[PDB]
């Protein structure tokens, strides 16, 4: 779920607040359209698409599904104790957290005007 995804980000990106990823570019946080503004935004586009795919699974709600994962000594892992829905969203989240850690953060793409720049 969202609470868990926030914790994953805190696992892989300790030197930053999760809020910094909550409203960035055209895809990070609320949103889902237009041309990704940079690498970090592309990380979020893939994550948004991954959630859309997971939602095709009966009764699977990415934002609310609680999965089992672990964050220890620099390693993020989704456990085999997850059903199909849990396993899918956990993977969506894990891949995004990893993506966020390797992408440059441009302060100038935080909180941009979606209606004018994400068409």
């Amino acid at each position: 779920n969202l609470y868990q995804f926030k914790n994953m980000i805190e696992c892989t990106v300790p030197a930053r607040s999760w809020w910094d990823f909550a409203d960035y570019g055209c895809y990070c946080g609320g949103g889902g359209s237009g041309t990704p503004t940079d690498d970090l935004d592309r990380c979020c586009q893939v994550h948004d698409n991954c959630y859309n795919q997971a939602q095709e699974i009966t009764g699977c709600r990415p934002k609310w599904k609680t999965y089992t994962y672990q964050c220890t000594q620099g390693t993020l892992t989704c456990k085999g104790r997850n059903n199909s829905c849990a396993a899918t969203t956990c993977d969506c989240d894990r891949l995004a957290a990893i993506c966020f850690a390797g992408a440059p953060y441009n302060d100038t793409n935080y909180n941009i005007d979606l209606k004018a720049r994400c068409q």
